[PDB]
């Protein structure tokens, strides 16, 4: 086991420049930066030395396993250009332990962490003026992780590559404000399994979603609400994760999420807000399993003050309905504030662009 | 609209590889000297299709294929029989289970005909790459990729369809019989209920790979995939799983999971019960096999043969599995393995064209 070094950078820039994008007009995830990281991997002489150069098509041999066999993972975290014209990197070691862990689970090379993200500071640097002027925009950070094996067998690669783009992206939403989504519950379909990779940002636990997703847009939903097991439990919302705030059946003011027990992707976003729970020390802070009956029983007692999904696309997504046994079923959250959204958007968002300090961001180099 | 064979441009390559030698070939390791590529755009539909040298795909990094395992492929074989015509072997149930898969991956979809006779056009090009030897065979790798430049988790409005030929030998030394060993451990689950786990899309095969890894650390070749509280044995690695022995009423059985969504659906699994049907000489029962029917079986000497069924290994007979931290012998290659092996001679014969059958068309 080795790794590839920051101070072996090998520094190709780009003699044209692409036009940046009007920071209003942003599309996720469509426009690309001038420069990308790649770092080749073999088995046979493991890592070969860091080159930021010009975006350009990879050129794989067509039998490389990350297109037969999805040996392939990815990570999502962003640099936001403050409000003192500092740009900021949020909790990125958290990102770096989640992408080792998936790459371990995935049986691609092991690479050191801090080398990593030191390179990825460098491209950001590089590129830092795609890094959007604009206090709800954001740069899209994009770690991918492939197995490039010219082979068909189904086994660990032997050959690898780990690339990183980056991509300005605008508010979640038009406004920025609160847009409320709709969800659409089927549990005929199943985002992960125990004994799965539900808990890794692996590229196979996505690929199974997208018919689903087009079935929510078709009944007029924006997100898939993803259920597990005989009792319908509530796992997460899209691309991102559940809390649920309300009175729990003991008449206790809670904040509730599902557990990490292999079917839930630990979040940043989940992480964070966790954090702040516990330390506010205001109300319970559950990891505790939730279904469609708890939560109905809830909405039929008045229980239900909030419900919003979490993850580095929304940062705060409230809920206002639940389709679920051809019904539609109202939450309370824009009812009631939604005033704990609105606290947690406001203190990760105050974090991000820097209007107050914490140990969360790193200002870049 | 989809692509015709009727419009295949083909780009002969000037510069022929060697072929290898048929005993000494690692499994999808030599690639012919041909590959099929058709590009779709949501803005302009299907391209013409085009035969042309094997080469690397250009792909913009950002290809969904990459980040959110938008991929399927299929996997069947050209066979030269004993009389040196090409057969194909049931390749409509592979046209038939890749767009099924193409659908619930929401890749754009393509006429069946159109895309077989384009791939009999490629096996024709490329024909002597079709080993000459009755125990090896040319795998034919139909591949299907988002090629979407967007990060976005979406529908793709860019793809490539692809088909790659590999010629395999025998997928043991001799081609007689080396029985495999299984790793059965419950921790790792490769589909369930509401799953993918009944396509061949690349997201169910990503994830198996730790499990094989912990397989060979322990000195086994293959994985048992357990699901459920009871343990149920549902697939040999990437093979359908057969218990030849004798069920808890005394009769004589071939028992296989049914297919419930967490078992692929594969040719010779349809095969294999079709002809124990035909045989009508034992009970044929699509049921749920359990580790605990298997172990209770074994201490009454019920268990006569288990043996894993796919393209890969027409019939791989099973020795021993191990199983919370003990070996259990399955005594398959005790009792001939007389079943085994006539399975193998049957779908051979039909393969090799040694026989005639509605299972094989031959090349165009
Ligand atoms: C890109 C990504 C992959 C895996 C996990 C998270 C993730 O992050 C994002 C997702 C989405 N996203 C979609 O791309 C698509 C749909 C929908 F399913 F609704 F179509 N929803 C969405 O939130 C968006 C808009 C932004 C980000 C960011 N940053
Ligand atoms: C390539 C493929 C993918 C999915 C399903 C079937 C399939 O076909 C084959 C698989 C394998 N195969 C492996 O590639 C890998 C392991 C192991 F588990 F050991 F890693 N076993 C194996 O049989 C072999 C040796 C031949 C073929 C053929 N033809
Ligand atoms: C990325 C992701 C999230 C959100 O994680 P963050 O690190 O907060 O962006 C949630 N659920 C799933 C399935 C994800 O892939
Ligand atoms: C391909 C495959 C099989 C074998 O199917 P055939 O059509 O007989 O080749 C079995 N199990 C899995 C998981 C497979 O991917
Ligand atoms: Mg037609």
């Amino acid at each position: 086991v080795g790794t590839f070094k920051a101070k072996d950078l090998i520094v190709t820039p780009a003699t044209i420049l692409k036009e940046k994008p009007d920071p209003n007009n942003l599309v996720f995830g469509t426009v690309f930066t001038d420069h990308m990281l790649t770092v080749e991997w073999s088995s046979e002489f493991g890592w070969e030395k860091p080159h930021i150069k010009p975006l350009q098509n990879l050129s794989l041999h067509p039998g490389s396993s990350a297109l037969h066999y999805a040996v392939e993972l990815f990570e999502g975290l962003k640099a936001f250009r403050g409000v003192d014209n500092k740009i900021r990197l949020f909790q990125p070691n958290l990102n770096m332990d989640r992408m080792y862990r998936s790459a371990v689970r995935a049986t691609l090379p092991v690479f050191d962490k801090e080398e990593l993200l030191e390179c990825i500071q460098q491209l950001v640097k590089l590129d830092q003026e795609w890094v959007p002027y604009s206090t709800s925009a954001s740069l899209y950070i994009r770690p991918t992780f492939i197995g490039t094996e010219p082979s068909l067998g189904v086994k660990k690669p032997t050959k690898a590559l780990l690339f990183v783009l980056l991509s300005p992206v605008g508010p979640y939403f038009s406004s920025g404000t609160f847009n409320p989504v709709s969800l659409w519950a089927n549990p005929k379909y199943v985002r992960a399994w125990k004994g799965g990779t539900g808990d890794c940002k692996m590229g196979g636990n996505y690929g199974s979603s997208l018919f689903a997703q087009c079935e929510a847009v078709d009944n007029g939903c924006q997100q898939v609400l993803w259920l597990y097991g005989e009792d319908h439990q509530i796992t997460e919302v899209g691309t991102m994760n559940l809390f649920l705030y309300w009175i729990n059946e003991d008449g206790e003011e809670e904040l509730a999420t599902p557990p990490l027990d292999g079917i839930i992707l630990p979040g940043v976003t989940r992480r964070c807000i966790l954090d702040l729970a516990h330390q506010w020390g205001e109300f319970k802070v559950s990891e505790r399993y939730l279904t469609m009956d708890d939560l109905t029983t809830a909405l039929e007692g008045n229980r239900v003050r909030e419900m919003f999904g979490s993850g580095t696309a929304c940062v705060v997504c409230p809920v206002s309905d639940i389709l679920y046994k051809g019904e539609t079923i109202h939450i309370p959250t824009m009812e009631n504030g939604p005033k704990l959204a609105s606290r947690i958007l406001s203190k990760l968002t105050d974090i991000q662009y820097g209007r107050e300090e914490r140990d969360w961001t790193i200002v870049l180099s």
